[PDB]
């Protein structure tokens, strides 16, 4: 049941998995948890997403705690501004440091704890 948009597949998990436990079944799938690189992309996520809470790509690298995609596309930090619902990242209790739509809004994302369970999506590239 992949979906197919703009030269990639995802998966929208019928279970829910730990954020780590997530990305190691789409890793298995030849995948990742999605990254989101344009308004149309978080446009197509979050309304695929019907309401519901999904991980995505969304993780902390470095010491800084700077976000960043676990498929390696490079954290766009001035641009996904407008991606987050307004207050997060905030990091609750010291302990987010994983991503996921949540808002069905282009203001969709935010931080939770990475050992949550939550549904979770998948983007595979597709290659001609
Ligand atoms: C009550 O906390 C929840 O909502 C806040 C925003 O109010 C979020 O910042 C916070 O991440 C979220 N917690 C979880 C576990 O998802
Ligand atoms: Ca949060």
């Amino acid at each position: 049941g992949w979906k197919y948009f703009k030269g990639n597949f995802y998966y929208f998990s019928l279970i829910p998995k730990t954020w780590y436990s997530a990305e190691q079944f789409c890793v298995s799938r030849n995948s990742h948890l999605t990254s989101v690189t344009s308004e149309s992309e978080q446009e197509f996520l979050y309304k695929t997403a019907g309401g519901l809470i999904y991980w995505i790509g969304l993780t902390k690298a470095g010491m800084e705690g700077d976000w960043s995609w676990v498929d390696d596309t490079p954290f766009n930090k001035v641009q996904s501004a407008r991606f987050w619902i307004p207050g997060e990242p905030n990091d609750a209790g010291n302990n987010e440091h994983c991503g996921n739509i949540k808002a069905p809004s282009l203001q969709a994302w935010n931080d939770a704890p990475c050992d949550i369970t939550f549904l979770f999506i998948c983007k595979r590239p597709y290659v001609p």
